[PDB]
């Protein structure tokens, strides 16, 4: 794939597409920009689409066109 989708701590959510020169923040840095909010006091993850109870944490740097063809959600940070 080349999208992936954001989930939003305030519940939301919406696509995203992977370019060169992504990365987790700056490709979130994005998404975010786009709603209001700013990834730096968050933590980003992938959802749990082969777990329970837990998100896959993952990188500020991730290279989300790993996670391409997903869903992710940002929360809190650490």
């Amino acid at each position: 794939s080349n999208t992936i989708r954001v989930f939003l701590p305030n519940k939301q959510r919406t696509v995203v597409n992977v370019r060169n020169g992504m990365s987790l923040h700056d490709c979130l840095m994005k998404a975010l920009k786009v709603r209001g909010l700013q990834p730096e006091c968050c933590a980003v993850f992938r959802l749990l689409h082969e777990h329970k109870g837990k998100k896959a944490r993952l990188d500020w740097n991730t290279d989300a066109a790993s996670l391409i063809g997903e869903e992710l959600q940002v929360d809190f940070l650490d």
